[PDB]
């Protein structure tokens, strides 16, 4: 699996004895807390040393241990797939640990594991909820209507967060022109909003990229019209002050220019955006997440994510398609302020239209993507056989900071393209 | 206003009152202090929960005001314009909290802000102060003279630091031949140096790309000579360990080796380099700053900075160009160790000279590239239409370190790329 | 040199007195330590302010010195050439200080520094250490053995850590097939394994790139079959829960899907991978260095390296070629979490294949590239002459935690496409 579920334990001195302390999620601060798993899970356990004498974690009935951790902070991870029901006790083997405390016990229990009923409004994006491509047609003008909307959304099961939106999702509404075209943009900002908001185009020619004339008071109304002078593949995104607090919060959207052409035809798109949460308490934590202005202005994030929430493209919204259909993602950054690099497990990018360029010929047979904050990228391959395709930026740390999300493709297990055993 | 007059507050127990206290600037660490603002000036507040009791900020005549801030460190920030002349009330909304101390006055001067007259040299690069296209003519021997000059510079407003340069000035001096050019190079380290000083050429061939022959003692001269093989913008930089420590001070240029044809003709080129300065105290504290090692080898820098210094390329050396102009930017990053994602607000790329490549087809229709260390490029762009183009890194927390730029052109506001009401 | 010998001093009070006291290597909290050198080396001297007067460190032998550095983490570096044997003081030239206690030696000692004999096994991968191209031949069946196997290597000079490997060595074996073979790969977990090992091919089409099919207990074998259906230089890396851990302590590689048409000739082809791995105690401390999760997942590291150590690429494996030869370097990132800026120091790469590409066509005379973790490139250039080139990722911060390697070209110190001295 690709989603196991996580533990962190740290050693220390506890109601008297010498113990294992859960460390963040539901397990914050227990002392040998009960580690409760759904049968067929991959869990992992992550195990760091409290206070430096010599540990390790042992489950006999899996066969499963850490390395010996000697210092404070030294850590060691290990995984297994919970295969067997019952009760299982994790303890570390050092000389009289076990005796002196260090002892939990794993429960595996039958059947799949429930979701938490959620809290707040779903912000999350659809990846398949854009416009189709537009056909052959003459430049015209397009008007396009925008509400910036301030709402607490479900940032992860048991947490949420105050976003700003286009829409009252994230990323926003995804915009579809002709090359020519003139663009009549409406901009309603919502009654309840605190703050003002605006929207700079990067497809946009001008002051501000439209910015400068779309700062709308709450209640209020901006209208702008633009002509969209090049084709490629745009961010947009809120530009008020502070523009990073906007963007973090949610405000940010692809705009395409189709060329006179339009793209090539593929069987189905895919609208998926990359962003960073910076919260006070870390990923993981249950409750209102509130923004650490100190972490933003830093560049040390909390949440790394797709389409806004953790679990957006796993569990809540994921991509699907069949085998033979010609795949293209849509695929931008709004940041605001790490580059990805941009993957999908199992798959190798027939096409990649680097620095977003649709007027320059795409590169060929491309692994990985490197997207910049305030870029976007077009990707493509065929799906040639059956399985579940994972995207991920290649700085695999953000995996354990939300960062996953699924392409979900039914056919065999084993093909003549890759199988079990010898040819 | 892109650059607008920011002011942080973290709320406390001070003076025997529940109260708002100044973090950095002119307010620092003084209790409910007024923030000083000049007419028509965008102004943010960020506000930081400092001793964990909920809080706001609110100022009644500008509808302007903060979420409420609930745990330590949770942070919210609002921005305005400063449209209206007077003294204002900001203040906590939270039953009690203004009755209890939590109150302070925003002043709005009539007029613009005067400019603060300077401690140290101008050490910012003039964008236009580079040598124009060469003409078509044979290879030759081109000699050229680089002095190596510590002195103490305008950092900031009321901030100096002592820079380490090429020719007194960051980015030090272009420099312009044609590919078959021989270069006689001579390095002059100034006789008032500390420090040995060097000079790596990333566009020559051989040891320390003239490293090893540019080793230069305070008071004396080297001199190298050196075939320009291959054609592309490259960066040159000292090359006397630490690398990093000579390169944050300020000791990188660009070298332009121009192809057979010469660049496509334009009408205006421009000279821009990103580095980085890691200071012991925070971005706007006022006097001498000081390098911070921890800071600079675990790459945690305060400033981000266009050609040596904060309001460099908006306040004492911006871009001017004319509607109707073709221009080209010269772009390179100096670092030592951050990656730009380069962008100009309100313009496109129509070409992008890829990893600054001249030779290969340059990209077309690019909102955004990524430039590492040690790299450089070439984007080019058709001015249609007036306004203030703005160029950041677009990780743009780096705007809250000093990463701006403005490009100023005349032309009327409205007009049929970009206008007010709709068509 | 561009391997410099470094000691790092804080100023302080101790044993009665104001001291230098040393920082990290073998001069760890020792009061005014006596810094030992060898006849010719470069010696850096970083001074940080520790308590918050004003401090220098001066060596007048050497006519080598700080600057002054005043408030507390203020730091100056300063370099020279061990050119004469003997002992020389340095010490604190402010009113006082000297007396005060600010004094110790620098000892230089005649020839050069003997190795350190190492305690653990050399997981270092020979860059030499590949096939060359395939010839042309009919597609087929080729079978490649992958052994997992965890052990303790030579991290530096005298610090150990636990290695994660593919056949005992980082990077894991180069691979080369040729696109439309079929891959039979066996994967052995040796007995001695704590961990459940597995293998992802981003050149694999397919479920986890393979790692589906792989997950292999210790003292089993997985077998899986696959297609090359893309030319390409792929990264393989383990992916068994947790990816970034496994990834981290040595598991990745290099697989070369070779095009019909093969590769361009050229005269000498290398290895090259670059990873980060993050310890409990910083980098230069000696004995076991154990890994730091916090670190890990909030992407913090100690150690940047090619090739798995400290010194890999400079004293224990490093690269040799001749002048006039083509040269290639197959270039990937494991990471897992940082992009470098890969740059060759007195060379300038002929081609860059971009994204990893071998379909599209390589850029040509490019300075430096961005390789994302989880990506891959190819340069290749001409060795116009001698000298010592140098490896780096132009982050160059990076010099400090171990990221340099050596590519040795016999030849003359002068001729005519590098000398001292004009025409
Ligand atoms: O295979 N990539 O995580
Ligand atoms: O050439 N720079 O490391
Ligand atoms: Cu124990
Ligand atoms: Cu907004
Ligand atoms: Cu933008
Ligand atoms: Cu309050
Ligand atoms: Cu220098
Ligand atoms: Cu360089
Ligand atoms: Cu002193
Ligand atoms: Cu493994
Ligand atoms: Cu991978």
């Amino acid at each position: 699996s690709h989603a196991p579920v996580v533990f962190t334990l740290r050693t220390g001195i506890a109601e008297g004895r010498m113990v294992y302390i859960g460390v963040g999620g539901d397990i914050d601060r227990q002392v040998n807390p009960k580690l409760v798993v759904h049968e067929g899970e991959t869990v992992q356990i992550n195990l760091i040393n409290g206070e430096g004498a010599q540990h390790d974690a042992v489950i006999d009935q899996y066969a499963a241990r850490s390395a010996i951790v000697s210092g404070k902070n030294a850590s060691s991870t290990f995984s297994f797939i919970a295969s067997k029901v019952g009760q299982f006790d994790y303890y570390c083997s050092l000389p009289g640990h076990r005796q002196a405390g260090m002892q939990g016990v794993l429960q595996v229990v039958p059947g799949n594991r429930a979701e938490m009923p959620s809290t707040a409004a779903d912000i999350t994006r659809d990846p398949a909820d854009l416009p189709g491509p537009i056909g052959a047609r003459q430049a015209k003008t397009v008007r396009i209507d925008l509400e910036t909307v301030e709402l607490k959304g479900q940032l992860d099961d048991k947490t949420t967060y105050t976003y700003w939106t286009f829409n009252g999702k994230v990323p926003g509404p995804f915009l579809r022109v002709r090359v020519g075209d003139t663009v009549e943009l409406h901009l309603k900002n919502a009654k309840d909003s605190l703050m003002i908001h605006s929207v700079d185009f990067h497809g946009a020619t001008g002051p501000g990229g439209a910015a400068a004339y779309t700062q709308t008071d709450p209640g209020a109304e901006t209208v702008v019209t633009f002509k969209a002078l090049v084709p490629g593949i745009f961010v947009y995104h809120c530009a008020t002050p502070s523009v990073p607090n906007h963007i973090t919060n949610g405000m940010y959207g692809l705009l395409l220019v189709e060329p006179e052409g339009g793209l090539p035809q593929v069987d189905r798109e895919f609208y998926v955006m990359q962003g960073e949460i910076y919260t006070v308490k870390p990923f993981g934590t249950s409750g209102e997440q509130e923004m650490d202005y100190e972490k933003l202005i830093s560049e040390k994030p909390e949440y790394f994510l797709f389409n806004g929430s953790v679990g957006a493209l796993t569990r809540t919204h994921p991509l699907y398609a069949n085998v033979g259909e010609t795949v293209r993602i849509f695929f931008g950054v709004g940041g605001p302020n790490f580059t990805s690099s941009f993957h999908v497990i199992g798959e190798i990018f027939d096409h990649v239209y680097a620095l977003g360029s649709v007027t320059s010929p795409p590169l060929t047979g491309v692994q990985t993507v490197s997207v910049p904050p305030g870029g976007a990228t077009i990707v493509d391959f065929k799906l040639d056989r059956g399985g579940r395709y994972v995207l991920v930026d290649h700085a695999l740390s953000r995996l354990d900071h939300g960062l996953v999300g699924f392409l979900n493709v039914d056919g065999p297990k084993n093909d003549a393209i890759m199988h079990e055993g010898p040819p």
